[PDB]
DNA sequence: CTAGGGTCCTAGGACCC
DNA sequence: GGGTCCTAGGACCC
């Protein structure tokens, strides 16, 4: 009873598709993402810009520290949403089993699939060589028995790899596995997790499921399978979005409601395009707003609403600006919806 | 020097039975 | 004295 699970990972998917679109970018550091007058953080960055250390979430002013000459790109979402779509499509020539978990990024389950002779492995290859021939953008894979592992599998071959971890191998790939590895294991958990000397899935194999249960939560019967190299996920293929959001960081923090009320009138627009693409009568479950102050700390009130409505997204802000703010700096307003439950 | 797009989990009181 | 809704926060993912 093994499946064949396939993890499919565009490489630095926005950047290469700028590379593609503008081979002048092939060559030099480059990273979308938000000026540094903007306050911006990258959001991915090619291999010349990785060399010097540009990542992925690090705030522009470090990415141009470390890389002088990176040059700044701000984003072009419907050529990603394009080649988001054409790559699905792709998957879809081998199985409906599809799971998207990002623009650039997808599990397949292939168990059931007779391409390539039931190869997961030759169908990777596949799919990675038609997406290049097709989009001239190069994809990783990961293949595993379950959702986890193909995933970690994918990073582990990239840019234009993959690799398979097959049953046989779980275990020795388990033993020194960091823990960090593990979607869903991030920083804060690692590091409460280092510091009661759990660092890799063979430390939490030797551990006691009812200590985990205990000081972890429902989170400890995750660390607890994970470790084991179980994971009993499905592949879904019919998750819907619960939400759409609308936020802005400004260049400057302001102290002012009348600039609160000012930046809202901007997001307000933007907000009823969004729903309205997948909820034309803009009809929702409920609507807030966001405030993130300059001491870093944010908050959300958001209440059973019946329709998008700006003048009460006003009067919330209102309410949670006198509220809530205490006489700090507001680098960011935002406004939220959440969706009908169907 | 700290984005914007989201999902999921936790947890207290309200409301219900 | 349990189940679910409402709400806020926060870890985490891309
Ligand atoms: C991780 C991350 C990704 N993204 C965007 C830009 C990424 O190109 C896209 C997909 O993310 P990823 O697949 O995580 O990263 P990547 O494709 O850029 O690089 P890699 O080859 O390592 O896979 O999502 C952000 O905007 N912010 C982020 O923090
Ligand atoms: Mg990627
Ligand atoms: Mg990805």
């Amino acid at each position: 009873g093994s499946r064949k699970i396939i993890h499919v990972d565009m490489d630095c998917f926005f950047a290469a598709v700028e590379m593609r679109d503008n081979p002048a970018l092939r060559d030099i550091p480059i990273a979308i993402g938000g000026s540094r007058e903007r306050r911006g953080v990258i959001s991915t960055a090619n291999y010349p810009a990785r060399k010097f250390g540009v990542r992925s979430a690090m705030p522009t002013g470090m990415a141009l520290k470390l890389c002088p000459h990176l040059t700044l790109l701000p984003g072009r979402f419907d050529a990603y949403k394009e080649a988001s779509n054409h790559i699905r499509e792709i998957f879809s020539r081998y199985t409906s089993r599809i799971e998207p978990l990002s623009l650039d990024e997808a599990y397949l389950d292939v168990t059931d699939s007779v391409h390539c002779h039931g190869s997961a492995t030759l169908i990777a290859q596949e799919i990675r060589q038609t997406i290049f021939n097709e989009l001239q953008l190069t994809a990783s894979a990961g293949v595993a028995p379950v959702k986890f592992l193909a995933k970690i599998a994918s990073d582990m071959n990239k840019p234009n790899g993959q690799f398979v971890i097959t049953p046989a191998e779980v275990p020795a790939f388990l033993q020194t596995l960091p823990l960090a590895k593990i979607p869903g294991v991030g920083k804060v958990s690692a590091a409460k997790l280092e510091a009661m000397g759990l660092r890799t899935c063979g430390d939490v194999q030797k551990c006691d499921l009812v200590m985990l249960l205990k000081r972890f939560g429902k989170f400890g019967r995750i660390l607890w399978e994970r470790s084991q190299g179980i994971d009993e996920r499905d592949v879904n293929s019919e998750r819907l979005r619960k939400s759409v959001g609308v936020e802005r960081t400004m260049a400057e923090d302001i102290h002012h409601w009348s600039e609160c009320e000012a930046i809202i009138e901007r997001l307000y627009p933007e907000l009823e395009r969004r729903l309205a693409k997948v909820k034309p009568d803009l009809l929702i479950a409920r609507q807030g707003v966001k405030l993130k102050f300059d001491d870093f700390q944010q908050t959300t009130q958001e209440h059973v609403w019946p329709r998008l409505n700006k003048a009460d997204l006003i009067a919330t802000a209102r309410k949670t600006w006198d509220e809530r703010r205490g006489g700090r700096g507001v680098r960011l307003v935002g406004l939220h919806v959440t969706l009908l439950d169907p």
